[PDB]
């Protein structure tokens, strides 16, 4: 645009109408209530996993996304990539609380799913999840051989889903459950950003990271 | 830091947001789709007018030293009956009334101001919001008491199921009647100080407000 | 649809590219700099003087701006309506640290002159300003017998010049001085705001009250 | 306080930074030859933290002991960089650059190994023409390294962009034009630091 564009209060003030919360704030609203199943999306929700999806497009479709649709990049990125994931502090947060409260908490992704992955050990092992706690990674998916992520978060009852995503808070909404957003970071390759607090949600506060 | 020539920042410190549930006009009128006319009623002071120039007039005049002017009946006769002529109308509380005007809701107006004989307040309200005769009612001015809220009474009396405000006491008195207690942001260069914080017992605080 | 924008980090943190400063960095910046002329604009630098052109146009041109050429609105606005002008922190703080340094300090507006005024009298006594660092009110103008905002930097040498408007700024510039921008509150009748920073000069934070 | 609200003071708020664009930058520039400019790696061009992640789980996972640890560095500079991110901010700086003819460096505190793909990363990455591209520079206190201040003195580079503190007070030793870079709050590298301590120029947005 223009070299000195500069600025005034107004703007510097401007607030977009969004209901933001803290941790503490989630807490305080489960108080008393007996443990329960929750749900969290896994990329950009509980890891900056962008560093093996950038070195899966650099590898099999430099000039397009078409590397996601390659069986020969999932392979990787669900037994290893992950190492190069990046914990959020939000959702150490998040589950540390949940943990506390003896949730039984659940990972869903909508990435291909795949023979193995280590994926389910890298969450349990990066956010200390005790093992009455943790479970393993559910790949949702239209395949005739797996479930949606609707029917995962009601088959397992689930009652809270945590994710980034749209698509992650109309799932909720659909199930007619507490669909919480979390901010996804700005140097994350899934771009464009979506617009946290679109539906009317609840947005974690400092989620970014 | 004050004492700190050069702080800094930094991008996390940027981003930081305050947990607050924030809310716009559209959002309000939107959640009261369907609802049949009602009684609703607004503060005036950093809530509908930026008044600070009487009551920083009122304070020089009278208790230049102090908030005694707040007391003094001689201040309420020149604040009531002409000083708002001063006062400067904010532009959220143009757009929340014409809102509530197309629903055909009544509109009161609430105030912590002491009572005078005479009063041109409410008609300084009528015409710088252009509120209809059959949405307008006369100012309450409901006084400030120690140790207890003045305003339960007439949101309880007049049936206001909500109520506008810039101070705790104005959300705290929707609170105590059970309805919905909205908080409007007091502007940074009002003289009363120090500026409340907006959201502080989890209400929906509206955006922009503060002009 | 819109009722729910929402928002993303990259809009959170973004940041206009403005030199901003605060007054103790430019004290700082004035160290071992002998006594010297500084200027000030007064409606929206020094003064929120907002309420008495507010009255002004609702009691004289409800409809337009006809009542800044009305000059019974002078007479009342330079006689005794800044008695309803709130002062600025931002100028209180400027001008302490001025004194300090024992600078001379004027006040040049574009307000049309009167045969008689209070402002600086209203000037002194808010702001504290010793007889010594005090000088009258400059009324300046394209009008006849007045020196526009120009010629009076130049005559009195004024080696710094505050101001909220873009002609403070220019005016600054024009005379090689050091032009300083001062924020104009949100809730000034004065509108729009103009953009501090627009010609790359040096802002100061929190200004705006 | 679970409801500790806020204020439109505090919301309007502003710290006193002089901050920048590439635009400003650029313009800054006009008219000036062809000239030599250095760039910090870490957190400056690229978000390398996966690697330095790995690395921190690999050899020290409750310290930074593995910034020693040699084993940690030899493939941080051989192959993880495939996984950092480059930065949108310095893709503008260094496209603005490189349009003025200038010269660019790569100036790093990393350890030094007998081989390295760092080079090659940045080149491909930010597609550097030949002829303004150079291998990377490993400064280091080290008898058989020169210092990052040296390095700048010996290329004479004019300007040195960087997210760190003594980024910043490397330029200031040289007597040239430091810019700072914003470390992105995911960065492992903390605690964050405060850009505009040293009353420098910052450039806007530059977290990603
Ligand atoms: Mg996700
Ligand atoms: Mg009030
Ligand atoms: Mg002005
Ligand atoms: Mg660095």
């Amino acid at each position: 645009s223009t070299l000195n564009p500069g600025t005034n209060v107004a703007k510097l003030a401007e607030q977009a109408p969004v209901h933001w919360v803290s941790v503490a704030q989630i807490e305080n609203s489960l108080t008393g209530r007996p443990p329960m199943a929750v749900g969290f999306d896994i990329d950009d929700t509980v890891l900056f996993s962008s560093p093996g999806f950038w070195r899966g497009k650099k590898t099999y479709s430099p000039d397009s996304d078409d590397y996601l649709k390659n069986p020969a990049f999932w392979e990787k990125m669900n037994n290893g990539w992950d190492e190069f994931s990046i914990p959020k502090e939000a959702a150490r947060q998040l589950i540390d609380m949940h943990v506390r409260r003896g949730d039984s908490i659940y990972f869903v992704t909508g990435r291909s799913q795949t023979k193995t992955e280590t994926v389910s050990k890298t969450l349990a092992d990066n956010f200390h999840i005790p093992a009455a706690n943790m479970n393993p990674v559910i790949f949702a998916g239209d395949k005739p051989e797996q479930n949606t992520r609707v029917q995962w978060l009601q088959e397992k009852n689930m009652r809270i889903f945590y994710g980034d995503s749209d698509n992650d808070i109309t799932a909720a909404r659909d199930c007619g459950i507490r669909g919480i957003r979390i901010l996804r970071a700005a140097n994350s390759t899934y771009k464009p950003l979506p617009q946290a607090g679109a539906f009317g949600e609840e947005v974690i506060v400092n989620s970014e990271y």
